[PDB]
Formats: structure tokens, C-alpha cells, sequence
């Protein structure tokens, strides 16, 4: 399970924040979960985020865990 902590997402360094924040906003909106504090995403979404961020998926996963946005279990 890939679960994003939206509160922590507000504290990702501003240089990296935009794309992830829009991607989460859009999924949350499409689901109609406007009041949610956390957001599960598809495995395919993590691979898409790796492309957007030009990172190895392992690196991006570890980054998102270090920022507290993904849980350790995401590994
Ligand atoms: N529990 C569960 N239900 C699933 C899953 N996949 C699809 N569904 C259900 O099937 C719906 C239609 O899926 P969709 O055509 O992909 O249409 C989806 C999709 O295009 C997009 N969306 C929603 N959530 C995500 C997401 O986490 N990631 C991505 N990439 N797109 C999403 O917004 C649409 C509307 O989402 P919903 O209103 O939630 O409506 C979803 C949802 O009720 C799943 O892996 N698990
Ligand atoms: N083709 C297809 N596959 C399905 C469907 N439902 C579930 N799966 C598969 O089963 C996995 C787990 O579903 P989940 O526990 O609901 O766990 C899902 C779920 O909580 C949520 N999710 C993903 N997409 C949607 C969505 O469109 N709507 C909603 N409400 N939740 C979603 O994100 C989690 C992870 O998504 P995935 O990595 O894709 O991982 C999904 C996906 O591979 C479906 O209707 N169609």
C-alpha cells in the first residue's frame, strides 16, 4: 500500500513540491474525497511520479519516505 500523508506533503521542499501536490490533488478530487488527510495511490502512479521527477523509483520512494509523505510500508 502506497499511502500519501497530505499534511507532510505541504512540507516537501518547494522546488519538488508542485507536481506531486497537483497529482495528489487531482486524484483526491476525481474520487470526490475532498476532506481526506491521506491518499492511497496506484502502483502505476508511483512509476509515473518517478518519470515526472526523473528519479529511479527506488530513489523517489526513499525520498518520499524521508519527507514523511510515504510510510516505510510503501517499500
Ligand atoms: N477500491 C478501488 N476502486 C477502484 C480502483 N480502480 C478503480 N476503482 C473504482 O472504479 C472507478 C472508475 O475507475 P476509473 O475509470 O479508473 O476512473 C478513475 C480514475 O480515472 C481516477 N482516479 C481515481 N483515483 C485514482 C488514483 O489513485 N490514481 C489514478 N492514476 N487515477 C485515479 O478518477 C477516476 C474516478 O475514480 P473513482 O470516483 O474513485 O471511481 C473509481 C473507483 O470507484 C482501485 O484500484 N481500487
Ligand atoms: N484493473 C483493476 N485493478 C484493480 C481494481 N481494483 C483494485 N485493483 C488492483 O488491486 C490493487 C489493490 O486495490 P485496493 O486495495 O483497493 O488499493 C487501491 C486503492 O485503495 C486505491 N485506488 C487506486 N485506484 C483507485 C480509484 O480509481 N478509486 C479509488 N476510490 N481508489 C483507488 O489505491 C490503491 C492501490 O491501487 P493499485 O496500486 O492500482 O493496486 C490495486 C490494483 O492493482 C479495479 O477496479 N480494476
Amino acid at each position: 500500500k502506497l499511502v500519501l500523508d497530505l499534511e507532510r506533503m505541504a512540507h516537501v521542499p518547494q522546488e519538488k513540491a508542485g507536481p506531486l501536490q497537483r497529482y495528489a490533488a487531482t486524484i483526491q478530487s476525481q474520487r470526490g474525497d475532498y476532506n481526506g488527510k491521506v491518499l492511497s495511490i496506484r502502483q502505476d502512479d508511483l512509476r509515473t511520479l518517478a518519470v515526472i521527477y526523473d528519479q529511479s523509483p527506488s530513489v523517489l520512494t526513499e525520498q518520499l519516505i524521508s519527507w514523511g509523505v510515504l510510510d516505510a510500508d510503501a517499500r
